[PDB]
Formats: C-alpha cells, sequence, structure tokens
C-alpha cells in the first residue's frame, strides 16, 4: 500500500498572523525538539514504504510529524498557537497509538513529550 501525501503546510488565501506565541514555537519549541537525540523518526512522514510497515496509514489516519510542523510554523499555517500545540500532540499520541506500552520508540516519544510540555510551559502571554 501506499503513503499518503502529507498533510497541507501552505494556503496562500489563508489569512496571515505573527504573534510572539507562533514564534516561540518556531524558534524555541520545535527548535529544541528537532535538535534532540531522539528526534529523527519524527522529523518527517512515517514512509510506510521504505519502512515495511503496511499497516501504519490503515492504522494512522490523521498523520503528523515535525517536518510538517516546521513548514506549518515557518509558511503561517497556524493562526492560533492551539493548532500547532493540537499538531504536536497528534505526533505524540500517533506514536502511542500504533505503537504498544514500553517499545522503544513509545519510550522516545514520551521523552519528547515531556521536553515539549517543559517548553511549552514558559510559553509566552499573547501580547
Ligand atoms: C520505531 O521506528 C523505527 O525506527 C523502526 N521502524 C518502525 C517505525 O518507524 N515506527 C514508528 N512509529 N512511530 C514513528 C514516528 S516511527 C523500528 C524497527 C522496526 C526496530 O526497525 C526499523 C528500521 C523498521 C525502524
Amino acid at each position: 500500500s501506499m503513503n499518503p501525501p502529507p498533510p497541507e503546510t501552505s494556503n496562500p488565501n489563508k489569512p496571515k498572523r505573527q504573534t510572539n506565541q507562533l514564534q516561540y514555537l518556531l524558534r524555541v519549541v520545535l527548535k529544541t525538539l528537532w535538535k534532540h537525540q531522539f528526534a529523527w523518526p519524527f522529523q518527517q512522514p512515517v514512509d510506510a514504504v521504505k519502512l515495511n510497515l503496511p499497516d501504519y496509514y490503515k492504522i494512522i489516519k490523521t498523520p503528523m510529524d515535525m517536518g510538517t510542523i516546521k513548514k506549518r510554523l515557518e509558511n503561517n499555517y497556524y493562526w492560533n498557537a492551539q493548532e500547532c500545540i493540537q499538531d504536536f500532540n497528534t505526533m505524540f499520541t500517533n506514536c502511542y497509538i500504533y505503537n504498544k506500552p514500553g517499545d522503544d520508540i513509545v519510550l522516545m516519544a514520551e521523552a519528547l513529550e515531556k521536553l515539549f510540555l517543559q517548553k511549552i510551559n514558559e510559553l509566552p502571554t499573547e501580547e
């Protein structure tokens, strides 16, 4: 079975705004998670063809990854910070859904989620 197209990352017809929270999500949150030693499985869409995971997109119907999130932030695809936070949570929960408690990849995602939560804790007041 085939991979789906990646999630939409750019829509020129959407209204655009810069906020302190969106800037922080790109320059601090995404940046920190991206450079983490456990980031690599999450830096691009899961390639189920290359990885021989034929059931991945039978199970995961809302794919999300940090490559997509980076693109959405840098193309001003998000209007509300919560949209971006939701995408990070989708990425983590997808990993938990496809895999099982205690799997190495799950432990990796858990660590990244903990780091994410520490970084989101210091999200600036929308100002
Ligand atoms: C865990 O990830 C991986 O690196 C591996 N593939 C499965 C996979 O990618 N699962 C994902 N679940 N959520 C993601 C986001 S990635 C794991 C094993 C099976 C040990 O060996 C290969 C080489 C195929 C790489």
